[PDB]
């Protein structure tokens, strides 16, 4: 089930989505995921096949009620969202999510819909040797008060902040560093589900450098953003990871 | 008179538990209706809803499109078809750390548009009982007075939430000397200005109060919370409002 799933992130329109779900739409046993804005999730539902996964970017850990501008767990599969992003580094650095946020919004649907849990480390953490340091951070709240059970449905996606917008090209060879790294943690716990989940890449992918990041072998798949928000483009990196998975 | 009153719902319901409100509220005259449903669900009010009955969103942001998840755009708001947009209410000042400066950069973007904000303001249980109710109220429409015209600030919605009233509720008239106070305000900008702009009042704006609460003099609209999730009650404070 190699997951790869792209983030939308804020951009685009009604007829910019339709235009492309139409071009989305077009493929072995792996798995394709999609996250849109809140405001378009029940238009691509609707315009896609069931087997491609939808979810949410963000929710919020409270239940319904007073909180305005939130969308919650219940509201969210209301919708029709299999998956759901948490931790996403933007909300993480633009609205100062923390890992304490991040728990209590993935306690709301664990023992429900896959959690996409992401992590990442900056680049002054990186270059102050904060790197091992952070990611067990970030993860400390998750492994420490879930069980296998509930560790096999979380999937953990990987976007190393140190070389999204900052410019520093990221080797391959530090690409499966950390990954290798953040396997080890959970290893730590249980190393059959450590060595059977999904932990995907969410760093700067695009269709010319595709293979050799998905070829790598700590690599699951990609939450693939800019990339993502073209049919050609996205479906040119499905067919990718479909034809490297299969041989 | 002329009443605007709009419906915001926080955060409740279901696509089952909407159309039945949104079919349910369908049932006024030159007297405006909003309604303030979830991101998640807005295509599917202005599916059910009428054409004058304005929907608009809980919360935008101020960065253009661009890398931002989990938040909504001023296009994306324009581009479903969002003809109001809740501004700075209290629960996301509190809960969500929304600054007054974040008031300003989401109202500046949507201003030049047909989409009238609705900017909340409103003081807590502390400011007003110490007094810092004057302080904490001409903070927040600070920015907005300063770099807004007289033409600007018009098609402007002030709702003003009596954050410090549980079981005690705001009095009545504790209300209209305070809608008069803020008018006050932009009376130093311009007059007229200050003698059109709606301020509606955001508090619990239930059944058994319609008319005297919007009998005030000061008092030009209506942001209810609980009221708004049920229609019955909901449509009798439009209908009671309807003059």
């Amino acid at each position: 089930q190699k997951l790869i799933m792209g983030n939308w992130k804020m951009n685009g329109n009604s007829t910019s989505i339709k235009e492309l779900c139409s071009g989305i739409s077009q493929t072995s046993r792996v798995a394709i995921a999609v996250f849109p804005s809140s405001v378009y999730v029940k238009e691509v539902i609707s315009q896609l096949p069931e087997k491609v996964g939808v979810g949410l970017q963000n929710i919020t850990f409270y239940d319904d009620g007073a909180y305005t501008g939130e969308i919650s767990a219940r509201m969210l599969e209301d919708i029709g969202c299999d998956y759901l992003l948490i931790g996403h580094s933007e909300r993480r650095s633009l609205f100062a999510e923390s890992d304490e946020d991040v728990f209590k919004k993935l306690n709301k649907i664990i023992d429900t819909i896959t959690p996409v849990v992401c992590i990442g480390e900056s680049l002054d953490d990186r270059q102050s040797g904060k790197l091992k340091q952070v990611l067990a951070t970030q993860l400390s709240l998750i492994l420490e008060n879930l069980s296998v059970e509930q560790l096999a449905k979380v999937v953990i996606a990987y976007e190393p902040v140190w070389a999204i917008g900052t410019g520093v090209v990221a080797s391959l060879e530090q690409i499966q560093e950390t990954h290798q790294f953040i396997r080890s943690l959970l290893a730590k716990v249980d190393e059959r589900l450590a060595k059977n989940i999904k932990i995907v890449y969410g760093g700067s992918l695009k269709a010319e450098n595709a293979k050799d990041i998905l070829s790598l072998p700590d690599v699951d798949g990609g939450l693939i953003g800019g990339a993502s928000l073209k049919a050609a483009e996205f479906n040119e990196i499905i067919n990718q990871a479909n034809k490297i998975c299969t041989e």
